[PDB]
């Protein structure tokens, strides 16, 4: 139904990548180089040269200095939901397309939030931490049944819907507050104030992205707006809370637990005295104050989740490498064709990265003038452009005048043809 | 035309070991004399308060012995709030016609949503997780750490608990397979298995929920643990015998149990200490400490707010129902024994709640007594050495009650009577 | 658990004969026990009725029982109405000669509901004309006043057992639920209770009625209630045959204010099937009625499926067998409801009495006077009238002792029956 | 700055010829058109007056609109056909004009699947020949082969759009679905894809045919998948006239093999609604089929409901809407699918070119030289036959600059439409 292109290139992997991004390019039929740990900048760049993707994960910095040096480089694979230890501006300047997958923890940090939810409601963190001492304090004051309870979820997105049919599922009344109308799932409830969401619910998480207008968004005036007794919960990013003001919160017995697993200052390494007051001057009084349950930015390490996040960035990376399919990459236009499901033979595709200036398609099609073009798709993301054409009747005598007409062009970033 | 006036304070019920408001609330809008004490009373002030009482609430600590119960005249109904009727003389207090009752299945959800809570912080490990981020340690750890969704939950027990959480855990995307001694007609999407074992071989998180009997001590023990799945999870908050835990803990070493969580234990002390949950209880309690993924509470099950508040409501309109209507069923040392309330459209039916020895000719003696009214309804059970009559009679007069009750308590073998009207 | 293991030992020998076709179930249940068993596929004449009856009864409404025919049978026990209604049966005198009665009101539930979804849909797409227009020969495909049931509202009247499991049918299809009924009852799924029937007339473009024959409900749906529903609305009733005014609805349906309607149930209705039964002779209008747009007519089938037929029979024959062996009589229509726990294999040498005397003063007295010698470990009777009935179990009973125990009770004064269990 | 300003004329002019659905008039009223509404088709000498200005005209299944006909529009731009088929198009002479025609394929799916579950029960039930009895005079109340519909196994042939709606709620009715699929599909709720049709026609209760006419399909279900299935089961046919074996059918069920069955469509239907329009002279069988016991028949009226035509009606005037004032031609029948953003309004500055043309080489050289004074921010062309399609989207220009980009495009070779947005 589909061909393929020539199909023999090489790609390295860095950080312990699933095995499922393995059976992709494998099945795929490519050259792997795997590597269990994060390389050094010098062993890198003499490995980036004749490399040809990169998988990365959010330890390997890939910057300039060192993308300088690959030549050979056609996109960048980060199994990771964050794309700031890559520079973006630089590789789409150099015609490089960024993937990565950012909704791949979504059933994972619904997951660890209803656990949470349980586990505060009856201090089940506590209790363990007491029988590993020696200590039996059997209370039932303040140990609720999570059913009949109310969850205020802010921000209804990936991670909020998931939660808010869980929620439901364990017998929670389900608000929300977002800056969009969404079409609320289940029996939640849209609401029109965050002040409503926060006066009428016993539990809130946030499940927003990090934004100035989420930043400190609980803060400790944020925190008083709300029930007497009751919970918090963060899974988002290390700055929607007020930690200095929510210690001060927890301490005042104003809020009845909370569990965090993200924190403003975290460490790049695991290390047996890693999370201690050097980061946060706070560590201490947090790690003395009652049933908080803290967590080292597990939300989305899960088992299921690394197969999910591996087979997706992957088979993007492939169907880019195959076909030239850039859609979701964060760096580039997003630019796909129906890639030959009825096509019949001696077909050209051009995929041509160029400056985004004009003219530049005045050039190129008159380069193409001798032949038809089926489809042509062209979009800018910015300084940087992205053609695609089909050719209907070409020959391996044609196909190379093509290439060399389109590598004289100005404006041209990188020029491939697939066969 | 007849009317008859209201006596308040004519009840005297008094609650000890703080039990939950719901019970109040259920005893007052019926119109009680309610004394209420937070605490278990001492010996002294116990027989001097309970004397003249009517019905007495209790927990697990008070302990009414024939002792304290002798002197206790005018007395009806001992209501344990609990689910075990423990330190309840119950021998004696039947002896005395005295019913004892208790709310058993009141901690059903509030097990169950623990189990589902254990489940997920075994699975994502964030027990250990979150004590090591309190020590300073920082070990973002993704093998072995799964989602819940997709596995299957293995359910010993498929009673009260264990259908609570059958549809709770289907729900978050568990196969649920459960094995019980009996076929139970599965709720949803549950499987019922054949053998324990298939349930052994085929389950990723395996709990308990069954009773203590000889059957099931030491139900778990090596043989059951290695035919589970390699890396699976136990959890168990129904009875401190029913997991062999040096078995456990010698599995779990050798990493065929991934992780485990705990709730009831063979020794667990009786008072509430600092330094309570210590090796002198258990052998093995320094060995348990040690394994790396263990989740272990202080038998929690089941200690919530929502719980305590039900028993109340259940045990106190248990009570009140007995009161009223003489209604029994579900009393723990008695005869259950129950009749339609009354119409209310016919005037002038009278009900006898007669207690008395389990001997011949008894029933004899009381229907004589009665032969001079049509009894509509009459209904008489036996429980122990004592057994319960309650009987409507219709058409009686108010001269008449009098002398129907005067006859009724100079008969013999009776050991207590009461009329309503 | 328990071995709930009790046998009934005072003569030994009991034959029970099931009539009018009785599902293949009551066979086993009734057999599977031990009893001689004589089966009839029809309803029998006066004369041979009145023979065979001397040495339990299982009709089908069909068969006529008065005192007379009963006077005659002696040695009767129980009578099983494999019905849902025990009439033209004379419960009265069964109770004063102390015959227990049994039915199976509440198996036909989800058959009725199951019809009601299909009559629902089929008017709404008006499936039922269209079928006879293509079946002469002629083809006018029309989408006008045809609807899609999901999104309409369902107006259930009487929400009983038909109108709960109705209820969620009609949600499953995407239906909205809204019922009215002279009870406050919690609603089942996301239905509505509604406050007047003029509310649920109101709103509703479907509307059928699952309440009980009573003067209240007799021709309750007539021409001002057919007038207050929705232009083009719905009409079905298939609880009973005097619920709908018929001349009302058939003035509606001419007058183009009711779309449709579906009828199971008539004011008279033939007592065998026939080919030409259903004419003006039966009833008045019902020439009328025929010639109508989109009217689904059916003769009494709401309860007619093979899986009722056999809940029928599981349900009554295990009624009798409970009768017979251990007594428990609950769901008894003319007699009082009344039952004791199994016994035990264990409890050796341990009878049960099964007394039913006249509903008077000092029986008591004198039957637990008899019992004075043996201890009564559990005893219960209730009075449904004129006639009341007494159960007992008794401890340290020996054959010698059982003789004379029952000779003293069928000696007692206004004693109608006595039995024994061993 | 400049900010200059159009006026506004009745130039824009929409033509609805026959029996369209009140929603598209909501729809072009609320975006501002003049919409000219008929009741009726016209004869050629009306169309032809009435479509020369139309700027769209949208038909039905009646109307016949031809390249001759066509000939005479000159402002039109697309072809609605409120249709599922666009059988009366003449689909390439609307490409040699460059007219994008649009259609609604799937809105029939909850109307087509709730006949089926109504057919269902009425088939369990045989709803139909009890509704003729009774019609007829005849009163024949017979429950023997009557079954609930819960729990028995529904046969789904096809689990396209119709089949998966089905599924769902032959579930909520209590029943077990099992589909065959040529393509591997994700069951839906607790449905088994079985391997072989002659598994599924094993163990069904009930079979339906949910599948595109295919050499494949035809005839699909004949005589020897017929034996193939339960002693006493029933058939189900809302596809395509073309699916089943009627032969092979009336002999099975006059062999009591195939209990009824219900069927929608046919391989000779009538192309007009007559009064004996199906006769034997239509299909050959047509009188021993009618003679037939307990089988529905209906005017292939699976998704002639009222709900069908309103989503109809919103789901083509949204896209020819988009087509006319966005560009997106996806989901043209007859053209090329090209579609871009919606073009936020706050880059105020940018024009779109809607440029249709004759898919020869140098067509984009000629253009994107034309196009080179200016930056082309977007840019997509595809082909379809003969014709292509191109959209771009070109930024910074002036309405000074326009006149000039429009006269040089239109004044383009085999340029066969042009159009400019901004
Ligand atoms: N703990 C972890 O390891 C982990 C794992 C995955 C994702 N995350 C984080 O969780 C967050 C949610 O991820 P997602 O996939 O759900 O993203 P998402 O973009 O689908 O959803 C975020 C939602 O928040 C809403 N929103 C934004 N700002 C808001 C505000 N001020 N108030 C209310 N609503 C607001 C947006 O409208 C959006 O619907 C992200 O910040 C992501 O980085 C954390
Ligand atoms: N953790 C707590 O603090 C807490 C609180 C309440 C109850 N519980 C305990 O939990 C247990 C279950 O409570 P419940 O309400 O479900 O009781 P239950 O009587 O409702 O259920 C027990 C079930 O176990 C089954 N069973 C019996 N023996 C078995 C065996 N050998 N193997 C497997 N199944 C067997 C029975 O058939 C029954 O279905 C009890 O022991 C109860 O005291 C613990
Ligand atoms: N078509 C058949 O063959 C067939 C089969 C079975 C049952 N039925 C009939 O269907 C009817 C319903 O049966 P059911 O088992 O649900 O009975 P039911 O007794 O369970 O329910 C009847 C309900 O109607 C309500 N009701 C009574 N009078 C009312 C009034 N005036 N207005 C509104 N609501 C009123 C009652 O409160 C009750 O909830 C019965 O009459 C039954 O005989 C017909
Ligand atoms: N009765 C009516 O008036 C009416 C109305 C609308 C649609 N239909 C017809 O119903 C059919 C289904 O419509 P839809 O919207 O579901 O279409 P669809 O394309 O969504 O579904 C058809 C399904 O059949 C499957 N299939 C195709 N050929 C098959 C074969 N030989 N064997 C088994 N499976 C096969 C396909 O994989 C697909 O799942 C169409 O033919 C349509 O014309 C009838
Ligand atoms: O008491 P009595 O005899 O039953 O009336
Ligand atoms: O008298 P009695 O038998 O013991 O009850
Ligand atoms: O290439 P082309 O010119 O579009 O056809
Ligand atoms: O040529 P351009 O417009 O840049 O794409």
């Amino acid at each position: 139904l589909k061909p393929f292109s020539t199909g023999d290139m090489n790609i390295l992997l860095l950080e312990n990548v699933n095995a499922t991004a393995i059976k992709i390019f494998k099945d795929q039929g490519y050259q792997v180089e795997f590597h269990k740990s994060s390389l050094p900048e010098d062993e890198l760049i003499e490995k980036i040269k004749d490399v040809h993707a990169i998988g990365i994960r959010s330890k390997t910095r890939l910057t300039e200095k060192i993308l300088q040096h690959a030549r050979n480089l056609v996109c960048i694979g980060c199994f990771c939901i964050g794309t700031n230890q890559v520079d973006l501006k630089y590789a789409a300047s150099k015609g490089i397309a960024v993937f990565n997958s950012p909704f791949s923890n979504s059933r994972s940090v619904a997951e660890l939030v209803i656990g949470e939810i349980i586990s505060l409601a009856r201090q089940l963190g506590d209790r363990s931490i007491e029988l590993h001492t020696g200590t039996w304090n059997k209370v039932a004051a303040r140990c609720w049944e999570v059913r009949g309870k109310t969850l205020g979820i802010i921000g209804y997105g990936h991670i909020g819907s998931q939660l808010s049919v869980l929620a439901e599922a364990m017998g929670l009344h389900v608000l929300y507050y977002d800056i969009v109308t969404i079409m609320a799932l289940g029996t939640a409830r849209q609401v029109s104030t965050l002040d409503e969401l926060l006066n009428k619910s016993d539990f809130v998480t946030l499940h927003v992205p990090a934004t100035p207008e989420t930043e400190k968004m609980l803060s400790a005036p944020q925190f008083a707006a709300m029930k007497d007794g009751a919970y918090v919960i963060n899974a988002s990013r290390g700055t929607v809370v007020d930690i200095p003001s929510l210690i001060q919160a927890v301490k005042a017995n104003k809020i009845a637990g909370a569990a965090l697993d993200v924190y403003p200052h975290e460490p790049a390494k695991n290390g047996e005295g890693s999370f201690n007051d050097e980061l946060n001057s706070w560590t201490s009084e947090l790690v003395s104050l009652p049933n908080i349950i803290l967590t080292p930015h597990i939300g989305g390490s899960t088992e299921e989740a690394q197969s999910s996040i591996g087979i997706e960035v992957a088979t993007a990376l492939s169907k880019y490498i195959n076909e030239g399919n850039s859609v979701g990459s964060v760096n580039f236009p997003e630019v796909s064709l129906k890639s030959l499901d009825y096509d019949q033979e001696n077909t050209v595709r051009v995929l041509y990265i160029h400056r985004n200036v004009p003219g530049v398609l005045k050039t190129v099609n008159d380069i193409l003038s001798d032949h038809n073009i089926e489809k042509q798709f062209s979009d800018s993301h910015g300084e940087i452009a992205y053609l695609m054409a089909d050719i209907s009747s070409v020959n391996q005598s044609e196909i190379k005048d093509i290439y060399e007409k389109l590598n004289q062009t100005s404006a041209k970033v990188s020029i491939r043809l697939l066969y």
